């Protein structure tokens, strides 16, 4: 009986996906999965499938599961990933062991397009505008990205971007579990380690991806938390209320009260090659106090942009809602609140 599934060991690891997807390319590791690009037997149309790394070994493996299923399935914007589909191909509840996310795949990202150098000078522009385009939306939702990079955005022939990799994100009023691995995009209150912070977090990263788009050349190194924090304070300047306050830790007060006093440099000095429209906006998204950084909306709305003629409006999208994942459930019960949400997929 037609089985619905074909087998493919990729990467020494067994692939089991719909007949409809064919040709399954090996394309990235994480932490939670593995991603195979695809051909969509029906349309021809590229596709990105996910397998989700051993979902269900914890209670709290499947609930980020669950919620990184749930958000994909939440956000429906030009420049925001997707979910095409999602499938196991385990035939029963007690077999139910792993399952697949599908997406759309644009062909390359940011950073595969930097590393060979191809990322024209007309196109930061067009590409800056669909990151903010895509945040502003995924902020109206009530979310915090908390990982943007180069990897993250993907884009295709014609210069289109989508926000890529929700594994991280959370509902933006709620605690900031997860650890970010990432290390040079990330602002100072995710390096810091706070369970709460805003989605001004992920106006920080964009900012440092457009620098260096611009300089080809990463803005913050860093070996570890303290020292990218050092990095940040040569671009920004020393802070009051921090240094003999909120660092939880003698250690680390200490250490920034016994360093080499020096204040904010010029970013045009950086930047040497920045429209200085360009440089305005850097400016205003790479600030320590996380009120005073500009917004997604408020970064669009700057003359930088002036360009685009593109005044569109503000389009409307429901709030993220945090509760039904919250919900105390045990293995057992987030496998049944899983594989529902499969057979609702289901072709």
């Amino acid at each position: 009986n037609a089985s619905g599934f074909y087998r493919q060991e990729v990467t020494k690891t067994a692939w089991e996906v719909r007949a409809v997807y064919r040709d399954l390319q090996p394309v990235g590791s994480g932490a939670y999965g593995a991603v195979c690009s695809a051909v969509d037997g029906r349309t021809g149309a590229k596709v990105a499938i996910k397998k989700l790394y051993r979902p269900f070994q914890s209670e709290l493996f499947a609930k980020r599961a669950y919620r990184e299923l749930r958000l994909l399935k939440h956000m429906r914007h030009e420049n925001v990933i997707g979910l095409l589909d999602v499938f196991t191909p385990d035939e029963t509840l007690d077999d139910f062991t792993d399952f697949y996310l599908v997406m759309p795949f644009m062909g390359t990202d940011l950073g595969k397009l930097m590393k060979h150098e191809k990322l024209g000078e007309d196109r930061i522009q067009f590409l800056v505008y669909q990151m903010l385009k895509g945040l502003r939306y995924i902020h109206a939702a009530g979310i915090i990205h908390r990982d943007l990079k180069p990897g993250n955005l993907a884009v295709n022939e014609d210069c289109e971007l989508k926000i890529l990799d929700f594994g991280l994100a959370r509902q933006a009023d709620s605690e900031m579990t997860g650890y970010v691995v990432t290390r040079w995009y990330r602002a100072p209150e995710v390096i810091l380690n706070w369970m709460r912070y805003t989605q001004t977090v992920d106006i920080w990263s964009v900012g440092c991806i457009m620098a260096e788009m611009i300089t080809g050349k990463t803005l913050f190194k860093g070996s570890d938390h303290l020292d990218q924090l050092k990095e940040i304070m040569k671009v920004t300047g020393t802070p009051p209320a921090e240094f003999v306050q909120r660092l939880q830790s003698d250690e680390a007060k200490n250490y920034m009260k016994g360093l080499p006093e020096l204040e904010k440099k010029d970013f045009a000095s950086i930047l040497t090659n920045a429209s200085p429209l360009a440089v305005n906006l850097l400016e205003k998204m790479l600030v320590l106090d996380a009120e005073q950084r500009v917004t997604a909306g408020e970064a669009l709305a700057h003359p930088y942009f002036e360009s685009l003629h593109d005044t569109e409006d503000e389009p409307q999208v429901q709030k993220y809602d945090d509760s039904f994942d919250d919900v105390d459930r045990t293995l057992d019960e987030w496998k049944r609140v899983t594989y529902k949400e499969v057979l609702s997929f289901k072709p």
